[PDB]
């Protein structure tokens, strides 16, 4: 089998993608944020705090002739901004982009933070890291990639994320249309539970390029591309006026700027980022100040290559017995 789904910015900034996937009997349609930096599949439901929720769309398990009370199972979960969320657990059918899980662990949100609120366009995530990352207790639960993966033509999934413009999730095969060149392939660790991988350098516009390994995970759950204090200066350094802000909390650049560009590299290859896709348009409206596409990874603990990065290429995320990362020029 195969799914195919497109992803949609959730606004002009392309903070977050959602993905429409179908839950229940009758198919109940949310939207969701395709994330591969976790692995819970939750939604906004007829569950979630009355006073917490602003506009989303919610699953309703009592209208679903195929939901089940997962009994006794909670979950509970904290992302990397501080924001959460938790609730208890139903089984149902999901479907993305055709592709059908039966059974699939549905975390339906009793509580949610105040960011997932004020996101009416979110209705929940699905998460597409390794199930070891799962919050579900006492009973660990599968990712719908893990559950699907059997059934799959071939153990994989694409993200195709658009610049400020749809893309496309595909799961069980590579689109040969959808890149340019090559697939270069490289070695995922799964010890952390995330897409875990080591870039190979970088280079800031024109500039020559530097090996050196930059560990890190691919998040398509993470709107930015974190990266070690020493990368991140050397490419605002470029860049006139542009500063680390303590107020702001992290780098911005005058809005009359045009930013170079940023490439990293996937084993002998290399992803060029245009510099426009790092600009994150004014601080607060009408702001001249800028905020950066490219920041520290410093107190974080980890570089992340979200959005940011995996927009400029198509990306395989393959779950063979022995998982690696592709990345494509597109
Ligand atoms: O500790 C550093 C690390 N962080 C992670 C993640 O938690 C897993 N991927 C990312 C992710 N964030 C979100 C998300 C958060 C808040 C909202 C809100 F604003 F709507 F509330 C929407 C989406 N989704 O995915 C970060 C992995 S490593």
């Amino acid at each position: 089998s195969t799914g195919s789904a497109t992803t949609t910015p959730i606004d002009s900034l392309d903070d977050a993608y959602i993905t429409p996937v179908q839950i229940g009997t009758p198919a109940q349609t949310l939207n969701l944020d395709f994330d591969t930096g976790s692995s819970d599949l939750w939604v906004f439901s007829s569950e979630t705090t009355a006073s917490e929720v602003d506009g989303q769309t919610i699953y309703t398990p009592s209208k679903s002739t195929t939901a089940k009370l997962l009994s006794g199972a909670t979950w509970s979960i904290s992302y990397g901004d501080g924001s959460s969320s938790s609730g208890d657990v139903y089984t149902d059918t999901v479907s993305v982009g055709g592709l059908t899980v039966t059974g699939q662990a549905v975390e339906s949100a009793k509580k949610v933070s105040s960011s997932f609120t004020e996101d009416s366009t979110i209705d929940g995530l699905l998460g597409l890291a390794f199930s070891t990352l799962n919050t579900v207790s006492p009973t660990q639960q599968k990712t719908f990639f893990d559950n699907a993966k059997a059934s799959l033509d071939s153990p994989v999934f694409t993200a195709d994320l658009g610049y400020h413009a749809p893309g496309t999730y595909n799961f069980g095969f590579i689109d040969t249309t959808a890149y340019t060149g090559s697939i270069t392939y490289t070695a995922v660790s799964t010890k952390q539970g995330f897409w875990e991988w080591t870039s190979t350098g970088y280079a800031v516009g024109s500039g020559t390029f530097k090996s050196t390994s930059i560990d890190g995970i691919a998040d398509t759950g993470t709107t930015l591309l974190y990266l070690p204090a020493t990368v991140v200066s050397a490419y605002w350094a470029q860049v006139s006026g542009a500063k680390s802000s303590s107020s702001v909390g992290g780098y911005v650049f005058p809005c009359s700027a045009t930013l170079p560009s940023f490439t990293f590299g996937v084993g002998s290859a290399r992803i060029v980022i245009p510099g426009d896709y790092i600009d994150f348009g004014p601080i607060s409206t009408g702001s001249s100040s800028c905020f950066g596409g490219i920041q520290s990874s410093a107190g974080i603990g980890i570089n992340i290559f979200g959005d940011v990065a995996l927009k400029a290429a198509f990306v395989v995320f393959n779950g063979a017995t022995t998982p690696t990362l592709g990345f494509a020029s597109k």
